[PDB]
């Protein structure tokens, strides 16, 4: 090899990058390394793009300088159980397809594993392109580094003729969506304005045929989704999680006014053609609870069906965008408010939340998070060395493989075994709750055919499709979420409590309402 | 099993008794638990003993009550190496045979091994009864719990029918006296005057017949070598440290007077028909160095000669039950202060002092001394029990094997290996000039037969044997010093270069000689 260009040529039109480059830590660091801007240069004026420049967005770019980093971004955990279904007596909800019924999920809902995959997962599980793409090979499912490097490297695409979202196994659902990627992926972060509105300068949209997306991304969790390339500061770039800190007034601790004054996002715009078009968050602290909260909440990713009218609510609704940005108590509330409901159950005809791994919303008002604890302490501490610089670890992981870092370092009492003890101990807790709300929810589930069959009155089924979203909220918020309740037990706890509450409810009004009907 | 005595009519005669059992935390505890004394008490007098009570001073005794402890104190570390002979390349002192030459130790001078076996171990050792005593069988090497319960139950006496100190076997000495037995056992506590005087009350003394007195005694430093067994207040029982001391005014830190001044010990006399008979200790405050310095200390315990006029100086003479009390720089002058020497080097003709394991006296004035460490902290720590009462262990050994506690407590910024290396950096650093003091001293002792066989003057010899006296002393402090150093790197670096310039400095005299009486 790389030549250096003369940055100061650049500022000479992106005063807006001049700004963040000089004043940072990456002052020095020179705009080869992440852009080809030969033909731009030759051919830009301040008001007219001309060549469009290249900007690599491969987590290798940073490699070169920061390679302890990369190389744990790209690491495998291969204690991660991989590809394990969660319908399944051995994992979080076995009965999720009597729960979820002809939902999405129903085709394939597998516990995540590394992030290195993440991008690659999403393309190749069963629910989401019909199994159009496939892992090359099966050998390739332990290669995260080819994964970090390039999904298509190590997946494929069964059909590259045709672009359209079709099933290419019998069991196989084509759930994906443009807004999915955000999650996976920032290799389209200058492609894709603010919400995933469509915008005359941007490829790509909510509404998208994601076939043809899909084959224009290729990266996990880029190095950039935390952290300003140009400054170096913390940021958040998924467009969903500013909307809700600024946009919709909420702040980043909704829940804790001092906190969201304390823990700053500064929105950025930047600008096509003089319009308005993407947008970061620069984050005053290095805060992981909203760096992880880019893509470890419950959104709206999706269409779905308004509460008011039944309405669908296709992508071009923005509001297929969404996050929450709300505890378990407050959800129905935010789903209300947004008029918004994600499917109607397919036995019992009870309009539905669909719920997806809320462990920011979970972890607001812990214990740990009261006490300024972030997601980063427990999964993605610093490592130990005798005499090295100790570099922050970059690919998120269980307390359990690093447990002097993650609990002992601030418990200092307790031994390894002891805090372990405490983990499953709560573990444990939720979980057999866990299963009680899926038994009363199955239970009730399956009373809804025979009430309809016995001809219970619509005024009836309807009172239990009240209860059943309720009684779903407060279940599968549990079984999204994936600390099993450590993450907030005492609310796992009161929430899991509630669904049964409901749960039993609707099945003692199914109840009598058969045992009349019969009479 | 056993049924309570009045303790208030032993009360009456045995008023200091009371006044200690009556207020510490052994109030509760009966006398039967230590004492068989029916007989005594119906024909005891206010001032005659009558019939002798029995006094149980097996460890076992505390068993009931303190098992835990009991327990630890008879536990074998396997990793201490057993029987080996340090005269040896693979141990402290390789060239050991040429520098102690004559002396007892050359018949045989083991490293330590685990406290359990201490009195066992001075019984067969091949250095102190020629042999008499041996381990019934080589299988009961490994029997600490046996040993403590009895030496006479793992070892055996080669001719019972005898009571003279003779060899056995043809390469042993008969070096054993009854002083040793006081750093051993105090089973011979009540038996004893204070410095071993001969005493009407005491059957046994400095004078008396060593194997006669060996066969007295059973068990390994007594608990209540440092507990009282009425009061339960910590204490010393070992009388040239309490004479060294108190008798003395030396003080328990001879080096730190305000630290001698926090850190007391309260003698308490015990008499028999109204003479003053036996002492013991109090201590303060439970400080093992002083508990530990009952032994861990440079001594004399064997008969030697005066430096003034090289008369013997037997075991008649208290000198030979003392504490010099005083660091390695001090010594010469504490040894002259009692006109004492221990032996002349066989092949030099040096009036030499022999050295015997001065932990405590290196350790004044180290680092950890001055910071108030004890040999217990690093020795002696503590178990860490998650639910449990935390005992204090009672086999001392090497802190490697419970680095946590004995190490990283204090020295949080260190791993178990860091600690360690720092332990092996001392000792080897330590070790190696060692063995050149070693090289040195043996080169200056090799070349006295070579002087003397050349004609070389009585005046340079003796010139020669006054390096020697030195030369030894600080060398032997440290082969003699169980730590390699450890204990007070600093002062074993200055005293073994001090060893090693005193010998190089005689090697030089020898050298000039020679050649001067060849030409
Ligand atoms: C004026 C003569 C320019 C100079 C000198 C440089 N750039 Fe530029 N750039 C310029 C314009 C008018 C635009 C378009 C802004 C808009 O309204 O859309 C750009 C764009 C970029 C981009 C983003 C391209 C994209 O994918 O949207 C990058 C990454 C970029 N420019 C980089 C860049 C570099 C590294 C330069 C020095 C080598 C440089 N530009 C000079 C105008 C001008
Ligand atoms: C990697 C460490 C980078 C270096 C060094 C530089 N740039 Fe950059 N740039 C980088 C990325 C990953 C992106 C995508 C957007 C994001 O925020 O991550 C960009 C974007 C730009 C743009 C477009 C900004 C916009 O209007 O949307 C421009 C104009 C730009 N970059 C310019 C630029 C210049 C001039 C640099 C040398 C001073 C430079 N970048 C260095 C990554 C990296
Ligand atoms: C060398 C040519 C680099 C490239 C390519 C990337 N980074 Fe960098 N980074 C570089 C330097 C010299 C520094 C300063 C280090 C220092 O000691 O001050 C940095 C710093 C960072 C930081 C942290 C700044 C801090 O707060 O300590 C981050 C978060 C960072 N760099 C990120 C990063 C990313 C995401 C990159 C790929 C887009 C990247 N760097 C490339 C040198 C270089
Ligand atoms: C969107 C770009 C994400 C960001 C930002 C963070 N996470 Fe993540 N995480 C994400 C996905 C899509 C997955 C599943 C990946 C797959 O292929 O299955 C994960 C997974 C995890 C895990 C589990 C890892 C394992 O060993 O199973 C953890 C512990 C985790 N994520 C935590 C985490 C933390 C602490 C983050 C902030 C530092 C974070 N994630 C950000 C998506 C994204
Ligand atoms: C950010 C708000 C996300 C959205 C949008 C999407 N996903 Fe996601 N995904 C996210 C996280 C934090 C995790 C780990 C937690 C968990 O429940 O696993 C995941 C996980 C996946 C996985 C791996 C596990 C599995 O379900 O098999 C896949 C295959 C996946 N996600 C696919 C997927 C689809 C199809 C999406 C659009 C409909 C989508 N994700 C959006 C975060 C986010
Ligand atoms: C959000 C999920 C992140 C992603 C994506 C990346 N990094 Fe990161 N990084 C993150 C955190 C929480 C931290 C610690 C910040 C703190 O002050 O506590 C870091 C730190 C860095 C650093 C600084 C040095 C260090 O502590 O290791 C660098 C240079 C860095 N990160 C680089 C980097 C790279 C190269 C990434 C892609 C491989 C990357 N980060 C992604 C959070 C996140
Ligand atoms: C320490 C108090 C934690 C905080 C802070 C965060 N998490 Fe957590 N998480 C924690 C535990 C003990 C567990 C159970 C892990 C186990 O081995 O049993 C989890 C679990 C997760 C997971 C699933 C990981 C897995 O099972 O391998 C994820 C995806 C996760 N946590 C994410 C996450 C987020 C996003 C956080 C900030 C909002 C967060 N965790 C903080 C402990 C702690
Ligand atoms: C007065 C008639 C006494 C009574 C009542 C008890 N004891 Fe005694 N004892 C007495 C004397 C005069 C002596 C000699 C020492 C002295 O204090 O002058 C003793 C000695 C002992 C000893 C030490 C024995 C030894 O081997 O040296 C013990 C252990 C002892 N006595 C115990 C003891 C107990 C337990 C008594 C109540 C059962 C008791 N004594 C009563 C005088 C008298
Ligand atoms: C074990 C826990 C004991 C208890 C209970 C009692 N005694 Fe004791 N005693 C014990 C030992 C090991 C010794 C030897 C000396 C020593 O200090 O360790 C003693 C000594 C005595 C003596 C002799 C004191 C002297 O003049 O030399 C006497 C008189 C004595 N013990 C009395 C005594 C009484 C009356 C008790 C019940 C109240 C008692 N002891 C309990 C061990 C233990
Ligand atoms: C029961 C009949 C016991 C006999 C035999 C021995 N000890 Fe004891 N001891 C006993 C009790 C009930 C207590 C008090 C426990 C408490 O903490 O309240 C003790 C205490 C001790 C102590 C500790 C004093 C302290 O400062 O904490 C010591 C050092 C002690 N005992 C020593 C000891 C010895 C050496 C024994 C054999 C001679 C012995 N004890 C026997 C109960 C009993
Ligand atoms: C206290 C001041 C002691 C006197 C009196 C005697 N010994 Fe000793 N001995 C003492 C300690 C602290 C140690 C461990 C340190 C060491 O140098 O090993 C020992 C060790 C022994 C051993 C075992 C190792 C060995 O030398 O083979 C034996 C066999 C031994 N001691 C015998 C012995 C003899 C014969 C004594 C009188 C001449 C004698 N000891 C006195 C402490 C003290
Ligand atoms: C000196 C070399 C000792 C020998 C001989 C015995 N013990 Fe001990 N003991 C010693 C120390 C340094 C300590 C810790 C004191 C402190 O305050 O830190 C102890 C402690 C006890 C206790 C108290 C409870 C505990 O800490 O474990 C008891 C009950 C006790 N020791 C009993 C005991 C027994 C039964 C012994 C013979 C088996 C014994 N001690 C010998 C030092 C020494
Ligand atoms: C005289 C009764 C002693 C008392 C009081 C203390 N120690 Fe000792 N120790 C003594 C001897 C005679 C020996 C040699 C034993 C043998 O048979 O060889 C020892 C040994 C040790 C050792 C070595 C243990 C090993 O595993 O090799 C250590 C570490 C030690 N001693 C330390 C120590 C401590 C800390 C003491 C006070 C708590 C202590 N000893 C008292 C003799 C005596
Ligand atoms: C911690 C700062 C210590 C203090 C306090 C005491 N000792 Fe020590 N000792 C220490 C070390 C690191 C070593 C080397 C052991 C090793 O495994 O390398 C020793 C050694 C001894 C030994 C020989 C033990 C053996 O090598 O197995 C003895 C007999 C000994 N130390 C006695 C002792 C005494 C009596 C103490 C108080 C005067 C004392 N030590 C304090 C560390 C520490
Ligand atoms: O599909 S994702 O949100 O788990
Ligand atoms: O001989 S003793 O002092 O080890
Ligand atoms: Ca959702
Ligand atoms: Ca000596
Ligand atoms: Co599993
Ligand atoms: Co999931
Ligand atoms: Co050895
Ligand atoms: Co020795």
């Amino acid at each position: 090899q790389l030549k250096p260009v003369d940055a100061l040529q650049c500022y000479d039109c992106h005063t807006q990058i001049e700004d963040m480059h000089v004043v940072g830590k990456h002052a020095t660091v020179n705009c080869v390394h992440c852009h080809d801007a030969t033909e731009h240069v030759e051919t830009a004026s301040a008001r007219r793009m001309g060549e469009r420049p290249v900007t690599h967005t491969s987590p290798e770019a940073c490699a070169s300088c920061h390679t302890a980093q990369f190389n744990s971004f790209a690491s495998v955990r291969h204690e991660s159980h991989p590809r394990e279904e969660k319908a399944n007596p051995r994992s979080r909800s076995p009965k999720f397809d009597t729960l979820i019924g002809a939902h999405g999920f129903s085709l394939e809902h597998a516990e995540p594993r590394s992030h290195a995959f993440m991008l690659v997962d999403h393309f190749i599980v069963d629910r989401a392109y019909g199994g159009r793409f496939q892992y090359k090979s099966w050998q390739n499912v332990t290669d995260g580094l080819g994964a970090v490097r390039g999904a298509w490297t190590v997946i494929e695409d069964m059909d590259p003729t045709t672009s359209d979202q079709r099933r290419f196994l019998a069991q196989t659902a084509t759930a994906a969506n443009p807004v999915c990627l955000n999650c996976k992926t920032q290799d389209h972060i200058l492609d894709w304005a603010y919400m995933g509105d469509e915008h005359d300068a941007a490829k790509w949209a909510r509404t998208s045929k994601v076939v043809d997306f899909a084959r224009d991304l290729h990266h996990p969790v880029n190095c950039y989704m935390c952290h300003d390339p140009h400054s170096t500061e913390p940021r958040v770039v998924r467009d969903a999680l500013i909307h809700a800190v600024v946009d919709q007034g909420l702040g980043t601790y909704p829940y804790d006014e001092a906190k969201s004054e304390h823990v700053t996002l500064t929105p950025v715009t930047f600008q096509r053609g003089g319009e308005d078009f993407r947008k970061i968050g620069l984050l005053n602290v290095a805060d992981s609870n909203l760096m992880c909260g880019q893509c470890h909440v419950e959104y709206n990713c999706n269409p779905g069906f308004q509460q008011s009218d039944g309405a669908p609510v296709g992508m071009d609704d923005r509001r297929t965008n969404h996050f929450f940005w709300a505890n378990v108590f407050d959800y129905a509330e935010a789903a209300k408010e947004i008029d918004f409901f994600d499917f109607t159950h397919v036995t019992t005809g009870a309009p539905l939340p669909k719920l997806q791994h809320p462990e920011l919303e979970t972890f607001w008002g812990s214990t740990h998070e009261r006490n300024g604890v972030t997601c980063a302490d427990c999964h993605m501490p610093r490592v130990k060395l005798e005499n090295g610089k100790e570099y922050t670890m970059h690919s998120p992981r269980t307390p359990r493989d690093m447990m002097n870092r993650a609990c002992l370092n601030c418990h200092d009492g307790w031994t390894e075994a002891e805090a372990e003890y405490a983990i499953d101990y709560i573990k444990n807790y939720t979980h057999g709750k866990i299963m009680k709300a899926e038994f009363w929810l199955a239970r009730m589930i399956d009373l809804f055919p025979v009430a309809k069959r016995a001809g219970v009155s619509e005024d009836v089924l309807n009172e239990v499709r009240a209860l059943h979203y309720d009684a779903h909220l407060h279940w599968e918020w549990w079984t999204a979420e994936n600390s099993v309740g450590f993450h907030n037990p005492d609310q796992a706890r009161e929430s899991l409590m509630k669904s049964i509450t409901k749960s039993k409810e609707g099945v003692g009004k199914l109840d009598a309402a058969i045992d009349a009907a019969v009479a």
